[PDB]
């Protein structure tokens, strides 16, 4: 009484995301975490400016201003200090943790080391461990070393790396920070928009990218620039400014949820943000 | 232009999930994943029995016949073998792994093994471990034995252990298999559902338990034991046989889900599965 | 002046072999080494039956009767002692190395340990390592143990393992023997092939199988078997004695290659046989 | 009924290639992997340029312009960031992973550090490990460590490590560079090709060497260059631009390779060539 089917031949089901076809079963499940299996894409929600900027404007209060917010995103990004100390676990949300630090605004900005043990990443059950890279400035080549360490590290245990391009703004500069962290081997890379050449920048880029918020914009504004990168071919964006410093930073997170996921346009996402 | 808020003092979110408030983040966050925090409860796909029993009826092809049930769970229980070959990484769903084995029905019952090591848990990005304690048996000290180890490694870690009680089958025996592997430092048990007594089975764990599926029964019997055992305290099912063995596997967990969550009775779930 | 082809996006390209599609890239690249990614198969030449047997016949001299084989080989497998003494390492054909042994003719059949460290075996540039399974034996617990221990270890750095089903022979034992073995973690399944039923031993096992040789039989016959095993959805063969038992090995392995690569038949095959 | 053939002493089967008669098998193995054994020489296919320079010319699109290359190439060699993201490991190709990194064009070329564990060397089933050695410039004593500790680690484990002269480029110079970096333990080394002295550069180096392409020339002359090292006893070559960023990829590949197995003239290697 029993029926094996043999009439019809079992076949592996294809892992789409951008230039992660051929990782273990574990690091793709942390990557399906962070990007959407459906669309392919990712909205984070990025509060972990303190690291080195201290209490900045907005995130004076994570357990208060933030914490309303988290529902609404994808993945959360933050540090481990943070993490523990204000993120409810029972939030049930992918963290992407903030694992560089030791420079502060009244220092060398590009002058970071590793800030937390791929030991306690995996402790904190991440999704994925991120890292600046400097190019061109002072540290550059220490900044790409943490890179190499954490890649390093997170193959042992199947956590991704995600690298960020830190910072004259321009695609071909954007295309070498870029390229040379994925060809390290990060995983995810994260980087800004440019007004022009930002196709290039992702086609040259083996790996899924992603998009700071940057400075704060109108709200109009800052959903153009979203729609602009994943029409460009972007895997989604890191928002924080542009949210939690928005009058109104639910309603803006729908909207971008909806640039991002659901193809809206900029316009008809601006018309969802006002009726909130 | 900043604002502290200093008149609202910070105040820590409790963590109610029973016998878990005094864990790290990432270990409150792994067990978030499995039992939902809204409700407390969960509801498990088991498909792990090919273990020791090779391919069982109902499980001849997972990756046919129960891939299109993986999005109506909560969570999937199975090996590292079925995970990795069968279960697409793109599922998205928390996994519980078996990680007991090295017996068959061709010889001791009781005769288990660690069948996976820590460090390929966390490869795999697992929310729990899960190994079979069989109290009574001839191989008892060392199914012990067993959990002892993963929780040692667990506890490295922040990867939680489930401790299922493999077997009479009264009260006053699953009571003492059910506190002796809480004891050992277990935060999650499994155990079978009894006609009378289960209550005091709950109320003498100190931490969430789970009632597996059992032999087939008719649909509508099985979502009486469901009931009865929310009810009386369980945190949820992991239910195998009672699902994939049913003429209708989909509509099945729905009402599952129905009981589970939504309080729903035995009567008015059975009618949400005559609808599908 | 560079083209980066923005209007082309970047496909993932699926990996298609039996139940591997979610394995890392070296774990993939070696599984590519053995089962030829055009056909999905492989023709394995096994010579490894002294590692428990001493000098068994047509194994005397490795050196002189084996050695002129190789290089009409996909792959070859036999224990690290061999490997380095009389295999030359310019064979260039990749190897599948026996990790399991301290039994012999002389006593219990299945008292094996595992034989070599991963350590060794990628000193030794192996493609993966095999040990033997005994469903039913008396010392089966030990053998699943075995396989465990390969595949954490083979997990860490890369590895497949191969458990073999060691041994009355029908399809639901080897049904048994088989999915156990996949469910623990390994990654290629060799087993025997059976008159009837056999394609069920296939459809219940989520990674590929390969048959083994078997006792000596009439060229004609073993061809046959390779035929039917082949057709009913095997991923290769790993011949001993029917191949170097032969009055004209080269000749046979040709002809086997012709079977499970170019779907040739039992008949065609064997004239492809009569004419060398 | 057994033939030990006592008449017939066994010998052992000489290793040929260039300095390496005195290693381990697995490492002879992936030795004879790059270079062909019956040939003694290997044509590489470089696309590592990325590691330092981002999106080089030719090199923007990876999966496109280069993956239709890889299988007329003996191996490839680039990072372990392409080979996961975009290099299929169907391709079943052996390849050489760049192992130095940390350095770009906007700052000291010299300045490099180790760019992956061997732990993730041996993951990725590599044939060899490279990094450069920069002789004469600012940072020449990290560099040389970095070959050091490559060295050390890869002779645990058995695999090879190629020592790169990156850089007046003459012969007194380029025999200093590549004999420290094979005293020091390197078992490849890849150097330039020289108008003259050539000679006394391979006859200086007790291990095998291989030249890099160099910048684009016109394919004749390409073919010249190649004709010469190989005529004055180098072991292969190491072609990048010279082959991706020509008109006709594929045909100059044939071309070379006809060169460097096959003792093909440069002239009648150039009719191959326009015959493609
Ligand atoms: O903290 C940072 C890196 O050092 C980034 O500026 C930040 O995480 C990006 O998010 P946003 O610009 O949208 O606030
Ligand atoms: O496999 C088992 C333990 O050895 C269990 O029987 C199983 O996992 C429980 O699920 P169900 O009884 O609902 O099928
Ligand atoms: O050695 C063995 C396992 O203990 C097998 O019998 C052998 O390797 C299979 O090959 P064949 O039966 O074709 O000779
Ligand atoms: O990347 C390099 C070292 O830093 C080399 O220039 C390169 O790999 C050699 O190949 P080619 O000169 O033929 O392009």
């Amino acid at each position: 009484g029993k029926d094996f089917r043999t009439d019809q031949p079992q076949k592996n089901i294809p892992f789409t995301l951008k230039g992660c076809g051929a990782l273990d079963w574990g690091m793709q499940s942390r990557l399906s975490r962070i990007f959407n299996p459906k669309t392919g894409k990712t909205v984070m929600l990025a509060f972990d400016h303190g690291y080195f900027q201290g209490p900045t404007t907005g995130l004076e209060r994570i357990d208060i201003n933030i914490a309303p917010l988290f529902e609404h995103a994808d993945v959360l990004m933050c540090t481990r200090g943070i993490l523990r100390s204000v993120v409810p676990p029972a939030t049930n949300r992918p963290v992407v943790l903030r694992a560089s630090g030791a420079n502060s605004i009244l220092a060398e900005l590009s002058n970071e080391a590793v800030a937390l043990s791929m030991d306690d990443a995996v402790r904190l059950n991440s999704c994925a461990v991120a890292a600046q890279v400097y190019i061109g400035s002072e540290y550059e080549h220490q900044s790409i070393k943490n890179i190499i360490q954490l890649v390093d590290a997170g193959m042992k245990v199947g956590m991704p790396t995600m690298a960020v391009t830190g910072v004259v703004r321009d695609q071909r500069y954007f295309s070498l920070a870029t390229r040379i962290a994925a060809e390290m081997g990060a995983q995810i890379i994260k980087t800004y928009y440019v007004e022009k050449g930002f196709e290039r920048i992702v086609a040259g880029c083996p790996v899924p990218i992603v998009i700071a918020g940057g400075k704060k914009l109108p709200e109009r504004e800052a959903l153009e620039m979203c729609w602009q990168a994943i029409d460009q071919g972007a895997s989604g964006v890191d928002m924080g400014r542009n949210i939690f410093q928005s009058d109104h930073p639910v309603a803006m997170m729908k909207a971008v949820q909806a640039v991002v996921h659901h193809n809206e346009t900029a316009d008809r996402a601006y018309e969802l943000y006002l009726s909130e």
